[PDB]
């Protein structure tokens, strides 16, 4: 494990937390989230936005990561997120890619690609 | 056109007053919304909150419509939407397909299918 793979895994640790004020304080100012194809939110105010949004609707209730490495300096890392649907309670499996980019140690980007088939 | 058509038509030209409690007036309670892969949003007041919660991160400023027929009395609709983030300023077309279920003239389920490639 890498600097950068170690901190992307404590992250992804943090995620169960539901806490987007926890959570923002892994990005760097300079940041972007996007939620693939969807356009990106733009800037750290805007990912912890996302983040607190996604929280009124969802908890992600387990994270199962599978597999982490690294290419070209960016952190790759699948797993299968358990969400649950605050207004129905229903639980839903889904698993997703995050690529991360980090500089001294905080992410300045990061793009998911969820599972979009039926 | 058939009726339900004609609805599902007033309801399309409606889209660009980005105004989800004029919009919600088209919908039975007993209704639902899916963006797939998305889980749905289960009710009526559940519909009215995605579309506001949508309007506040985008406007729709344009829809064009370029396909519309019925089969098995389920309402099929295609055309592009130009939406415009409005934190950035910045706009994207994106081709979408809905589907409609109408009881009575009010939709009863809608779902939607937005082009997901890169
Ligand atoms: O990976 C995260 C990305 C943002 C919301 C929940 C998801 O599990
Ligand atoms: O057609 C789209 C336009 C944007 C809001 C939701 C709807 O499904």
């Amino acid at each position: 494990s890498t600097p950068d793979e170690k901190i992307v895994l404590e992250f992804m640790d943090a995620l169960t937390s539901n806490d987007a004020a926890k959570l923002i304080d892994y990005f760097a100012e300079d940041t972007m989230y996007q939620n693939m194809p969807l356009p990106p939110a733009y800037g750290r105010d805007a990912v912890e936005q996302t983040l607190a949004g996604f929280f009124k609707v969802f908890s992600i209730d387990a994270v199962e990561t599978f597999h982490i490495g690294s290419t070209k300096g960016l952190v790759y890392t699948e797993r299968v997120d358990v969400l649950r649907a605050l207004p129905t309670g229903k639980s839903y499996n889904v698993s997703v890619l995050g690529v991360f980019q980090l500089t001294e140690g905080k992410i300045t980007g990061w793009r998911d690609y969820f599972d979009l088939r039926e």
